């Protein structure tokens, strides 16, 4: 019965979902870093010791790199293979959240959750950005939604056991993805829920024994292996990456995530208060569980000393579920108010498009941002078209109007995402990679002279040899000093009478080494100067 409109929708949703992965180049630092770590883990076969540019990188656990390496084995190297983990994680969050919503609030509310998570710019945009935030958010989305599945009164005891074992295994994979936060956050949400509901017997329906066992038999192996092979791992990873990161100064104010939420859930901002109403009318209270999820995690990261915008992505799935509740209780006129208001907001975004033509960040010229403002404006135009067609279909019902609205928003923010290619392409250094690879060999060193390039070594398929300040590889540079040049003088002596090699540096570094070290330019970029010691690997000078 009119299912062809759904199927087509999903089709139009899925194609744009995957093609958008390969529409733009990798942008630093996260995408190039994790793509390169996955590349080295893929070429070396060592899936235990995480390495970045041949140095140890013990700042993250390796589930994301495992998924991406599988993507490299099945689909080769490339951009969409690097974004495949966060893509499948976004699809996972949408699907499993829709499953929980359908189990609890019905099929229509589940459809509204799918439209809400599909239109949310943080979920759709973050699902195409190669960073561990989206994968953690999808896995923890399986955590929350499985918790909602097992705690259903109409579910059998075997069903509750299955969903709870899958929940503990889910949060286990979560801590295997981004550390102890995948067990700390859901436990905190559970504590707050049991505090406001006074339902302590809830803890009896969790299967702590079997669940804890299933979690340990999946998280303990890698930590034990990388801890035995590298005794310095647990102190750094558990102390410096959690306690020093949360309790001590990526800083910011308390309200640092206040706009990032309102921005990350912009198309549904008009129903932000109604979401709270969903927590009033959810034994077990699911909508209150999702609200305590979003509020608990939001407060947890709002008081952290280290803040990055991707921290609060896990709150989007729960925030989506509540959305699917609110949109389900709306009359046609009530949605009309949303179409009007969001039409005004999108029109304001369209009038505010020329602002991008004034910015120049990360030492990127103003021309690329002048080209970016065009795609921003086109994006807001797509949003206005989707809102218009949604108003045209409002007479057909609230569900199809919300469907066209969410499709227009998703296409719009997708256009705004692909428009960033105009700025990311000159920064990715992919244009000079062919000119470099014509002379560079795998046996040749590529000295990163006081510069940690995240995107160039990937497109070159060639690690760096850190020279001077190694930045986030300093630890790896100190544990294994044989793979790193400590100061610049050793780089000079390795350059003059050393082996044939190339060097990536900043233009200022080139101007500093020019009066002393004789070097010939191999490739020049807006942020990179790539030189060689022998005059054979360059051209004319
Ligand atoms: C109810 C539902 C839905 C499901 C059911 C749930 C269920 C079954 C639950 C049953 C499970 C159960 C017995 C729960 C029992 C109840 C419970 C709370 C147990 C806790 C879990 C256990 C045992 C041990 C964990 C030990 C700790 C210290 C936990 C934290 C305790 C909490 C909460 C708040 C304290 C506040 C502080 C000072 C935290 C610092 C540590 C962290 C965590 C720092 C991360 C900050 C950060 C900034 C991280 C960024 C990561 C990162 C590397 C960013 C890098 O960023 P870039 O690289 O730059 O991108
Ligand atoms: C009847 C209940 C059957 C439920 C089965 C759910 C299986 C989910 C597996 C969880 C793995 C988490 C990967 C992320
Ligand atoms: C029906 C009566 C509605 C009254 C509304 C009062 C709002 C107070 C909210 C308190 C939340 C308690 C969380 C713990
Ligand atoms: C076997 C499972 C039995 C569950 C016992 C529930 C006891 C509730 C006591 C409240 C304590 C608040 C803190
Ligand atoms: C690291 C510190 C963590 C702080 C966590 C703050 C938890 C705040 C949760 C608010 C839950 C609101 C529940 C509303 C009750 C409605 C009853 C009908
Ligand atoms: C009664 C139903 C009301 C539906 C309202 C839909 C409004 C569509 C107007 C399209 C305007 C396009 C402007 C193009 C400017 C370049
Ligand atoms: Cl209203
Ligand atoms: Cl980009």
């Amino acid at each position: 019965a009119a299912t062809g409109w759904v199927v087509l929708f999903v089709a139009v949703a899925l194609v744009v979902w995957f093609v958008s992965l390969d529409m733009r180049h990798l942008v630093g630092p996260d995408e190039g870093r994790y793509a390169e770590i996955s590349r080295e883990m893929f070429a070396s076969g060592d899936w235990v010791t995480i390495r970045y540019n041949a140095l140890k990188y013990f700042e993250k656990p390796p589930f994301h790199m495992w998924v991406t390496v599988v993507g490299y084995e099945l689909f080769g190297l490339g951009e969409w293979q690097a974004r495949l983990a966060v893509a499948l994680s976004g699809l996972l969050g949408i699907g499993v959240s829709m499953m929980a919503a359908r189990r609890w609030f019905g099929a229509r509310a589940a459809a509204f959750t799918g439209l809400a998570l599909l239109a949310a710019p943080m979920w759709s945009v973050a699902a195409h950005f190669n960073t561990l935030d989206m994968t953690l958010a999808g896995v923890m989305s399986c955590v929350l939604a499985f918790m909602l599945m097992g705690q259903h009164p109409d579910a059998s005891v075997a069903a509750r056991r299955g969903w709870m074992v899958a929940c503990w295994a889910a949060m286990g994979v979560a801590i295997l993805t981004k550390g102890l936060v995948g067990i700390a956050l859901p436990g905190l949400v559970l504590v707050v829920y049991t505090l406001v509901t006074r339902d302590w017997g809830l803890w009896r329906r969790l299967h702590l024994a079997l669940g804890v066992v299933v979690m340990l038999v999946i998280t303990v192996p890698w930590f034990y292996l990388v801890s035995v092979r590298n005794p310095e791992f647990p102190n750094f990873f558990f102390i410096h990456e959690h306690w020093q990161r949360y309790t001590s100064n990526r800083s910011g104010s308390v309200f640092y995530f206040l706009p990032l939420v309102i921005g990350g859930f912009l198309p549904w901002a008009g129903i932000f208060p109604k979401l709270w109403t969903a927590m009033r009318a959810p034994r077990f209270r699911p909508a209150l569980m999702a609200g305590i999820w979003a509020i608990a995690i939001f407060v947890f990261f709002s008081i952290s000393r280290s803040k990055l915008p991707g921290y609060i992505v896990p709150v989007i799935p729960a925030l989506g579920i509540l959305a699917g509740v609110a949109l389900d209780r709306l009359s046609p006129r009530s949605w009309g108010k949303q179409l009007i208001g969001m039409a005004i907001v999108a029109a304001c975004g369209l009038l505010a498009s020329p602002v991008v033509a004034t910015l120049n960040a990360n030492h990127i010229p103003n021309s690329f941002y002048r080209a970016y403002a065009v795609w921003v404006a086109v994006a807001f135009v797509v949003m206005l078209l989707g809102i218009a067609v949604a108003r045209l279909l409002l007479r057909r019902g609230v569900l199809p109007s919300v469907a066209v609205y969410a499709m227009g928003m998703y296409l719009g923010f997708t256009v705004a995402l692909l428009g960033h290619e105009t700025v990311g392409r000159p920064a990715s250094g992919a244009d000079i990679a062919p000119q470099i690879a014509q002379k560079l060999t795998p046996e040749m060193p590529l000295y990163g002279v006081q510069m940690l390039d995240h995107t160039l070594p990937f497109y070159l398929r060639h690690p760096l040899m850190m020279v001077g300040q190694a930045d986030e590889l300093t630890f790896g540079a100190t544990v294994e000093p044989q793979r790193v040049v400590p100061d610049v003088d050793s780089f000079t002596k390795l350059w003059k009478n050393g082996q044939p090699a190339m060097a990536v540096m900043s233009p200022d570094t080139y101007l500093a080494l020019a009066p002393t070290l004789s070097m010939y330019v191999v490739a020049r970029d807006w942020r990179r100067v790539v030189v060689a010691n022998v005059a054979s690997l360059a051209g004319p000078q």
